[PDB]
């Protein structure tokens, strides 16, 4: 599980 | 599990 | 469980 | 367990 | 268990 | 400028 | 600049 | 400039 | 300027 | 400048 907000 | 906001 | 606010 | 917040 | 506030 | 590897 | 390797 | 090693 | 290796 | 080694 691997998550970014940008 | 890996989380980034930015 | 790796977890950044930036 | 790894918490930043920046 | 490794937290910071910065 | 946005760079992943994964 | 917004860089990561995982 | 963010950079991560993981 | 904000750098992690983990 | 901030700079993590972990």
């Amino acid at each position: 599980i691997f998550q970014i907000n940008s």
